[PDB]
């Protein structure tokens, strides 16, 4: 079970490497061939040197995969899912990530990581493939957060009103990046999750530059 959940991820994190190196350069095939495992999963996200190395599901609603893994079995670490507003195609402006953050190295746990400049430095990018192109995240922003909304907005209104979210995230972060945003960049933002009901105001929030490199 607890380590059964451990050989599950190891398979698949097996599985999506060769697929990564079977098609290379193509990606249409990689999540083609995931999909058939299951078809809510929707990306991957990796960050070389660590254990954030897991596939991006998405429901109808954000609770969907919260306590279910990507072959929708119950666990209490649930998955790495996507924000059920967001577009798979065509990028919003913010693309958010939800994950557990139980503090045993899995899920999002690496997250409070970029909390130290240090770690930053030696982690200034994050990948992420999904069915239609390959990205870079460049990590620009890391902070603790309690509040519950703001960060969590999918499509913006106008330029000003984006410029105004690009700048509270810069001046929240705790960490100094020599990356740069613009009201013309798109964004992604990860953010921890405590179980449904589960109060905490305690969240530790990771926003980067979505760089499409294929
Ligand atoms: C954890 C998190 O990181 O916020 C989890 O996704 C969460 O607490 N989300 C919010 C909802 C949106 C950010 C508005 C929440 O209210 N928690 C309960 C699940 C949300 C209910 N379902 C939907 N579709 N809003």
């Amino acid at each position: 079970e607890d380590k059964q959940e451990r050989a599950n991820y190891e398979k698949l994190q097996q599985k999506f490497q060769m697929l990564m190196s079977k098609h290379q350069a193509h990606v249409r095939p990689q999540f083609e061939s995931l999909e058939k495992i299951n078809k809510d999963i929707v990306g991957w996200i990796k960050l070389s040197g660590t254990s954030l190395n897991y596939p991006v599901l998405q429901g109808k609603t954000n609770h969907d995969y919260l306590n279910l893994d990507f072959e929708r079995e119950h666990r209490r670490k649930g998955s790495i899912f996507m924000d059920f507003r967001n577009e798979l195609k065509n990028l919003n402006h913010n693309t958010i990530l939800y994950g557990h953050h139980v503090g045993d190295n899995t899920m999002f746990d690496v997250l409070e990581d970029y909390l130290k400049q240090s770690f930053y430095e030696k982690h200034k990018i994050i990948e992420f493939d999904n069915k239609y192109g390959k990205y870079q995240l460049q990590v620009f922003s890391a902070y603790k957060t309690t509040t519950k909304d703001n960060y969590i907005r999918t499509d913006f209104e106008n330029d000003q009103d984006y410029q105004q979210f690009l700048d509270e995230t810069k001046r929240k972060s705790v960490i100094n990046s020599d990356v740069n945003v613009t009201v013309k960049d798109r964004i992604m933002t990860l953010s921890t999750c405590e179980d449904a009901y589960s109060e905490t105001t305690k969240r530790i929030v990771v926003v980067a530059k979505i760089i499409k490199v294929s």
